[PDB]
RNA sequence: GACUUAAUGUCACGGUACCCAAUUUUCUGCCCC
């Protein structure tokens, strides 16, 4: 007669679904599948407010299952009271739910046939001989009656909305044999923190089974998908502002910038509110004069930074992280607007009793530990703007994917993903099993599915609520080796090193060897490193969790069952159990001392361990490494264009993120590098479609219909504390082809890691290889690794100027050694250019020649529409590496413009810039970008290409660009073709095929002493005024003379021998003091070339070594005769793809002499024994400028100077009378500026 | 007490949001009426 009230509390996020009805439930698959979940009925008319509840029938079913288990445990008797076998068969209505399950059954000891006068306690709780059945509720005639389990005070008197209690989520069924999810389904996952308690009542009319009912209530463990214990007692305004910002950006034709702006705002949550409050955003280039290219865009008449500040001051009421997240989400949604399968399972009537053998014992095992992540994990989730549980649309893939976080933003590992990973690991360990089939009427007898019906895990959430970091992926176009437009993706990943609590329970008659094998596989003790692949980006190594601190405790459900009900099996109190002494364990629970080691288990030693084999190596980089973090450089206040990539690493010991970010090369970059290497080696790269392709690259790297067999990891930098300045500031500039000066606002900054040839960066990374590869694929992997070793694919960005050039690879000794089984005289040019001109046979005259002359070569350019691709190594085209020596004939000046006070002489004379010679980690070297433009300009004029870096929009005193011939304008796209010089070194939209390495210093005199005068072995250079494009174009009728080249002379001795005249008299603070090196040094730089044609290699080798008595001009101070480098090729190496896998072979002098001769045939072909280049009219003019008179012809010493204006130095070659039409007409001086070595007297 | 459950039968802890993508190509820190 007594009424029992029951309290139901959940310790996991439970699932709830719409209640609908029973008759109308069949019309909705979501409610039909979720009959074991909590229900939800709407209260209002707008489908926004309702009350959740749990039906009493589900709790009754759980109680019946608990009763069956308890009675079976104690040999069919409870407290000395025997029980019958029950009755679960009906036929003639029928129950609304059918069993379709094995019912635990009993043997004997029933008193008699159960009638409605002596019903056993099992019959009392089962409600067999009651007055009410399946007809209707009618009255409370039930001997046992379960009422609805409504919510509690958490509901409150406010009609709680569904959005406040539940959050929709999508779960998959991942195919084991392939790796791609077959189908998905939706559910609503309520939270257990606030709305996890349900209250109900249980009515008993017969007191014969009170003890059994209470014991069953204690024994109930799972309900509605969550572990439970039963006890007896401003987006709208943000969206509008985001669309206003998008419209303002569109008014400036900058819609593509909206994506990067949204991503930057989203990433801004990592930085504090002081970034916007104190204006800590980058200030942009000062020389640009237009402000930052993004943060200074005028939105409705106001700067973007000020607009963001106003938005923060107006919407700070919702915190900082939420504000930035909402703004980024709204901007991304507006940008996207402007631009599988759902299978909810299914719905015999066979009674299947199961009688366990007599005398057997049943025990429950508890495994507790920590799932410490070893790589940045990622648990995917649909877009929050699309979840909206309750308001889902019916029937444009997203390019931005978030991560799974709970209501407190704590990182979460759902028990769904953990259970799926455990299921697949058990499947691998067992060697058999079935793909999970839904809707079956029978329980499959699989070796895995039997074990997974008794294993229960727990939802785990970290104690870390910091925002996740965003990782970027790009799709390189194979044809042009550039970034494909509209191929940007971003994944939010968590930090590396978080610890998630891990709880596992197994209730069986014996602990299986396969489950223990899986546990030892997951555990990371000594040399195991952990292999619990948890997450959703395994192909790039995101989520290799490692079980730690494993503690196994064993119950005893035969004699110590009463303690199990009394303590509720330690459900929800596992965290305390993990870190408590064994002397305080609850009675009936003992530690498991029979847990075998990893080497003692057979399934682990055979099936689980050799599935994934790691390959680890330390990549040595002997050059700057710039990974070009694209959003961090847009947020950090350093005001730099490109910075190196860095990570955030969690530290368990300090329970916080490491204060120093870890520099590394992205695992995505590693994967792309090896994928490109393998694709180009095997020729499968560049194929039209990979929809159903089964090529080698698709086989060993996965496609849309499969999963990759190789998983990569990050390239962490270990050699990081041996530099004392890890990253060096290197800045470049674009030089006009006509004036010869900088292109005004064209400078860009780079901040890469300071890798040095003698102090190289050491990056240590690894990748896992799945078992089952044949010999061919392992050979392909080893070949790709060897290609990476030989420096074919430079790491990072700016690989064409010598950034991230690999110097070697040292594989790990333990395990990669198995795959380790698969892994003449110097060239001389004898061409002597006559170049006699005026200076020759004029020793006693001592004429004066203008320092710079203009090379005119017409307006005829041949553009090739058959652009050579980078998809594959073409057989007929050459590819290899040039190793050449650079020797200086005049003092060379390469200023280290990073620090304008390298000599620290600004104290005495402020405003006087002081640079040093370029050096990385204290050793002198020449930048590869300075050699690139030094050879490109020579090669562009040699092949009569266009003015690639010409600067238009400058007027006279109809713009220089307008005056230039239309054929010589820079090549914009690939539609019209590319110039001969624009096709080797490449332009935008086409990566160049020639890469120039850094020029280290090897031998020769160290510095220029300059005894006396200058203290710090330097030369105080004269004033270097900006070039004036008015002496060459006096009138509008005159056209652009063409390229500008500087004569070769040793006039720097005037600067050196009169140093006291410059720095003391005249030119107070507009000069420059730089360290210089004396003539006679040697520099070794490698020019890697790829897929060059037959004559393109001859032109290159002719450009590097034009012959005797010809040299190039390099470095600052060219008009003064500074930096006349003499490049000689030491050895040419050329490899080729072949079946025999022949290594790199160095071509002899005969091939080089043949290569150059074939290159000469191209030049004469375009115009229309040993070659004589001085026959072509334009080459003859070019080689006169590069002719050096003082190399061997010692008697020559031309006087090369700029004429003074007046009254400065006239000791008649003065600008006072040189532009006057009376003395020298305009048509004459232009002709005098075009012919090299024309004496101006 | 209804808005919410039928009762001699609820493996939904019966299902990883899983697979595909090099942050990147090009640019000499240059220089005279
Ligand atoms: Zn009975
Ligand atoms: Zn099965
Ligand atoms: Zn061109």
């Amino acid at each position: 007669d007594m009424n029992i009230t029951v309290e139901l509390t959940f310790f996991e996020p439970y699932r709830l679904v719409e209640w609908f009805d029973w008759d109308a439930r069949k019309k909705s698959h979501s409610a039909m599948r979720g009959q074991a979940f909590a229900q939800w009925t709407w209260k209002g008319k707008g489908r926004t407010a309702g009350k959740s509840f749990i039906t009493g029938t589900l709790v009754r079913s759980a109680v019946i299952k608990a009763v069956e288990e308890l009675l079976s445990l104690n040999n069919g008797k409870w407290e000395g009271v025997p029980c019958c076998n029950g009755s679960f068969q009906t036929d003639e209505k029928k129950p609304s739910f059918l069993r379709k399950r094995h019912t635990l059954q009993w043997q004997a000891n029933n008193k008699n046939i159960c009638d409605k006068e002596e019903a056993c306690p099992f019959c009392i709780l089962l409600g067999r001989f009651d007055n009410a059945g399946k007809v209707h509720e009618r009255n409370k005639d039930y001997d046992i009656h379960f009422s609805n389990f409504d919510l509690d005070h958490k509901q409150e008197k406010n009609d709680l909305r569904l959005v406040d209690i539940a959050s929709g989520r999508i779960l998959n069924r991942v195919d084991f044999d392939t790796g791609k999810a077959k189908d998905y389904f939706r559910t609503w996952e309520a939270d257990y923190e606030t709305y996890g308690t349900y209250t109900g009542r249980i009515t008993l009319r017969n007191e014969h089974a009170k003890k059994l009912l209470l014991a069953s209530l204690g024994f109930v463990d799972k309900l509605c998908g969550a572990l439970c214990r039963i006890e007896v007692i401003h987006n709208d305004e943000l969206r509008k502002q985001a669309e206003v910002i998008v419209e303002a950006f569109k008014q400036n034709d900058k819609l593509e910038k909206i994506r990067i702006l949204a991503d930057a705002i989203r990433t801004l949550r990592l930085h504090g509110e002081g970034v916007i409050e104190k204006d800590e955003l980058p200030d942009g280039k000062e020389e640009r004069d237009k402000g930052h290219h993004l943060w200074d865009i005028k939105v409705q008449g106001t700067a973007l930074r000020t607009k963001l500040k106003e938005l923060w001051q107006s919407n700070k009421d919702i915190g900082w992280r939420k504000f930035t997240e909402m703004l980024g989400s709204n901007l991304y949604l507006i940008y996207k607007k402007e631009t599988d399968t759902e299978y909810y399972s299914k719905a015999s009537d066979l009674f299947i009793p199961v009688t366990p053998p007599e005398g057997i014992e049943t025990k429950e095992w508890i495994i507790v530990g920590r799932l410490k992540a070893a790589t940045p994990f990622y648990f995917g989730v649909q877009q929050p703007s699309d979840s909206i549980p309750g308001k889902e649309k019916k029937s444009n893939e997203h390019t931005s994917f978030n991560i799974l976080l709970d209501k407190e933003n704590r990182y979460r590992i759902p028990r769904s993903a953990l259970r799926g990973a455990l299921r697949r690991d058990l499947r691998t360990a067992f060697g058999s099993g079935c793909n999970v089939s839904l809707g079956g009427q029978i329980l499959c007898n699989c070796k895995v599915c039997i074990e997974m019906r008794r294993i229960t895990l727990k939802d785990s959430v970290s104690d870390f609520s910091e925002p996740p970091e965003i990782r970027y992926r790009i799709a390189k176009n194979p044809g042009t080796a550039t970034v494909e437009d509209g191929s940007l993706f971003d994944i939010e990943v968590g930090p590396e090193g978080l610890t998630f609590p891990f709880v596992l329970r197994y209730r069986g008659h014996k602990f299986p060897e396969q489950l223990s094998s899986v546990i030892r596989y997951w555990e990371e003790n000594d040399g195991k490193n952990g292999m619990a692949w948890l997450g959703g980006l395994d192909s790039t190594g995101k989520g290799r969790f490692a079980l730690k601190d494993i503690k196994i405790f064993e119950w005893d459900l035969n004699q110590k069952i009463n303690e199990y009900i009394k303590e509720r099996g330690m459900r929800g109190k596992e965290k305390e159990l993990l870190e408590m002494g064994e002397s305080s364990l609850p009675d009936g629970l003992i530690p498991y001392k029979f847990f075998e080691e990893r080497e003692c288990l057979f399934p682990y030693k055979e099936n689980l361990k050799p599935q994934w084999s790691e390959v680890q190596y330390t990549i040595e980089v002997g050059s700057p490494l710039l990974t070009a973090d694209t959003i961090s450089a847009l947020t950090e206040p350093g005001n730099r264009d490109a910075i190196a990539y860095k990570k955030r690493v969690y530290n368990d010991g300090n329970n916080a993120i490491e204060p120093e970010p870890r520099f590394a090369v992205k695992s995505e970059t590693h994967r792309g590098i090896f994928r490109t290497a393998v694709g180009r080696r095997t020729g499968d790269l560049g194929k039209e479609d990979h929809e159903d392709c089964t090529c080698d690259m698709c086989i060993i790297f996965g496609n849309e219909h499969e999963s990759s067999k190789i998983r990569f990891e990050d390239l962490e930098l270990i050699n990081g504390n041996e530099f004392e300045k890890l990253e060096k500031h290197i800045d470049h500039v674009a030089i006009d082809r006509f004036t010869g000066g900088a292109l005004d606002k064209a400078k860009f900054d780079t901040y890469p890691l300071a890798g040095s040839p003698k102090k190289p960066l050491k990056l240590k990374g690894r990748f896992w290889i799945k078992k089952g590869f044949s010999g061919d694929h392992k050979l392909l992997i080893t070949t790709a690794l060897s290609d990476i070793r030989d420096g074919l694919y430079p790491l990072g960005s700016k690989g064409g100027v010598g950034y991230g050039w690999v110097a070697g690879i040292s594989i790990d000794d333990n395990v990669p050694d198995d795959f380790k089984e698969m892994i003449n005289g110097p060239i001389n040019n004898d061409y002597v250019h006559p170049g006699h001109q005026s200076p020759k046979q004029d020793h006693k005259n001592k004429n004066i020649y203008y320092p710079h002359y203009f090379l005119d070569s017409g307006s005829k350019v041949y553009r090739e529409k058959d652009i050579i691709t980078h998809e594959e190594f073409t057989e007929e085209l050459l590819s290899g590496k040039i190793n050449c020596k650079l020797e200086t004939l005049t003092p060379l000046i390469i200023p280290d413009t990073s620090d304008e006070n390298g000599l620290k002489l600004q104290g005495n004379k402020p405003g006087h810039k002081n640079y040093k010679f370029f050096n990385i980690n204290g050793e002198l070297m020449i930048p590869g970008s300075e050699l690139r433009g030094m050879l490109r300009t020579h090669f562009e004029a040699l092949t009569k290409s266009c003015f690639a870096i010409f600067g238009e929009d400058s007027t006279l005193s109809k713009t220089l660009g307008g005056k230039l011939d239309k054929a010589l304008h820079p090549c914009t796209g690939l539609s019209d073709g590319l110039c001969p010089g624009c096709h080797l070194f490449g332009t935008t939209d086409y990566k160049g095929r020639v890469k120039f390495g850094f020029a280290k210093y090897e031998n020769g005199p160290e510095w220029l002493i300059t005894r006396g005068n200058n203290p710090e072995r330097s030369l105080t250079l004269g004033v270097l005024e900006s070039p004036r494009p008015a002496f060459s174009i006096p009138d509008d009728e005159s056209e652009i003379p063409g390229r500008k080249f500087y004569l070769h002379h040793n006039g720097w001795r005037i600067i050196r021998q009169k140093q006291l005249e410059i720095r003391e008299t005249v030119q107070p603070e507009r000069n420059v003091t730089t360290e210089v090196m004396d003539k006679g040094n040697v520099f070794s730089f490698d020019v890697r070339f790829e897929n060059l044609r037959e004559w393109e290699l001859g032109l290159l080798l002719q450009s590097l070594d034009p012959g005797k008595n010809i040299a190039h001009k390099l470095g600052k101070g060219k008009p003064y005769g500074f930096g006349s480098v003499k490049i000689k090729i030491d050895s040419l190496h050329t490899f080729k793809i072949n079946s025999n896998n022949d290594k790199i072979k160095r071509v002899p002098q005969s091939d080089i002499r043949e290569y150059i001769n074939k290159g000469y045939q191209k030049l004469i072909e375009w115009s229309g024994v040993l070659p004589q280049w001085h026959v072509i009219p334009h080459i003859d003019k070019l080689y006169k400028l590069l002719w050096v008179p003082f190399l061997n012809d010692s008697k020559l010493e031309p006087d090369v100077r700029y004429p003074v204006l007046n009254e400065e130095s006239k000791g008649d070659y003065t600008y006072k009378k040189l532009g006057d039409k009376d003395n020298l007409p305009y048509k004459t001086r232009v002709k005098g500026l075009t012919t090299p070595w024309s004496p101006w007297n």
